[PDB]
């Protein structure tokens, strides 16, 4: 468990890259493979789903239909093993976004706060929690692709 | 080749960073020393070039020129082994910069799709794809260092 | 030394996150147990404070009671060994936060040049210098919550 361990580490940050580039790239697949059937995502001011079941509900009827398209950046993700089948974690997350209303851009900062669980050799999400620190819509910036 | 592959990733995500360090602290040699000589390096709305040689004809020529200096900073390394010796990989990078060109502060988004490859058990890019998602010039906001 | 390689990567990437979340949820614990004695953290424009004494009261004398709240984004870690004991290091590192100072909300841009060094198996800062590339006050942005 000391290769294990290094092994594990590797396991979630791609989880946690995926949970990311999923919402990014509007990827159901990648999206919906991370979660414990018990998995709960919760999004402060959004509310809480379970299962991906319900990562997929929120992806299709809350997020994506939100926003024009978003790109999240992850970092610091940071990894505490409480026993060699349980880790809690932060990482602080930035966002940049257009919003579908007002056609607006937006930058988030958020912190997520992590629980993951190992079942049968394999790493999955148990619960991720979401806090926005900054909700900034920007005054005189559009985001917009090199074409415009 | 489960150590062995714990290994790989390390000597990827120093190839990854080692890319973006050398474009911002503008060092020749970090730079060259990461392609295959049949790699290509192909930036959307620049062109591609092919190998160290063309990887440094960029850097001079083109990149360099072009802004005063700028910053890239590189996340979510997403990783997926299709043999022991090729991976294809994603990040997503946000890069900010001062433009020659009317001496402007401006903030890119970027996803970067990789290919990895090994040659006599060293690991070094076989093709790096640059994708703008934003390009955005940003009105009034001059990025200086602290001493302006 | 192949497997504890990775291991002290590891053991690092979770100094230098630990450094920057323990500045941004000023967690004084956190912070305090990641310097040598005879470490030396440097920030230009600041100063030069040592060990894990000076390390706390940088945070508790200068930082927080200048900033409302700080988010530190770290990214890019680039490790050098120069023996299997001493590491030198670069990160790119993008932070966003309201000054107390006219609660003004700001953007530094900062490259983190750092030393780490093994006593007894257990991995610490040596060396960690703050050099500010952008320092940029924005103008019609005020970076606040999701409630105001």
């Amino acid at each position: 468990s000391d290769l294990d361990r290094l092994a594990s580490r590797a396991a979630i940050q791609d989880l946690y890259s995926d949970q990311l580039i999923g919402v990014d790239k509007r990827q159901e697949g990648r999206l919906a493979s991370i979660w414990w059937d018990d998995a709960e995502w919760t999004i402060e001011g959004i509310g809480t789903y379970k299962g991906p079941e319900g990562a997929l509900d929120l992806a299709n009827n809350v997020l994506w239909p939100m926003y024009h398209e978003t790109i999240h950046y992850g970092t610091n993700l940071r990894l505490e093993f409480v026993s060699a089948d349980k880790v809690n974690g932060i990482g602080d997350v930035l966002c940049l976004g257009n919003l579908v209303e007002g056609n607006q851009s937006i930058l988030i900062a958020a912190v997520y706060t992590n629980e993951y669980e190992r079942r049968d050799g394999v790493w999955k999400f148990s619960k991720l929690n979401g806090c926005m620190n900054y909700f900034t819509p920007l005054a005189g910036i559009h985001f917009a692709p090199p074409g415009i």
